[PDB]
Formats: structure tokens, sequence, C-alpha cells
DNA sequence: TTGTGTTTTACGAGGTCC
DNA sequence: GGACCTCGTAAAACACAA
């Protein structure tokens, strides 16, 4: 399930970089992420969802 | 070098919008 | 009729006090 495989350094750099661009992934960007990073379109979608969860948690507060 | 507590992937139950 | 969302959740992997 199915089953957790941590993302690499260069991958996360690409992810967090285009996340800093704006919180929500566009269809266009997801293509070129998926190529540059070798993750599936679904993974990126899920990661972006999980990124915003983490950002919400920053409300300590 | 270990626990054990927090972070990181990955999903299914609910939802909006179209 | 799917594409995508915030969310609770599990569980591997992480990051520290010891």
């Amino acid at each position: 399930r199915k089953k957790r495989i941590p993302y690499s350094k260069g991958q996360l750099r690409e992810l967090e970089r285009e996340y800093a661009a704006n919180k929500f992934i566009t269809k266009d960007k997801r293509r070129k992420i998926s190529a540059a990073t070798s993750l599936s379109e679904r993974q990126i979608t899920i990661w972006f969802q999980n990124r915003r969860v983490k950002e919400k948690k920053v409300l300590a507060k």
C-alpha cells in the first residue's frame, strides 16, 4: 500500500521549487515535473496535497 | 547506538464543480 | 462520472534525546 518510497533530493527540490511558485499544481507543470523527476502524475498530485497539509500545520500558534 | 515521537508517502471515505 | 479537493489514517523512514 503501495508501499511508501521516499523521494530523492533532486526530486524534492523540483517539487518544493514549483510549490513555492504557487500552492496548486497546474496540468501543464505536472507533465514537466513528471519528466524532470520521474514520478507519476498521480504522485505529484498527492505530494502537492500533502504539502498543503504540512503548510496548514504551521498554524501553531 | 537504541527507543519513541515526529515526518513523510499513499490511500479511501466524503465533498465541490462541472 | 471523472478530476480534484481538505481530512483522518496507516506505516515506512526520519531525527533526536538518551
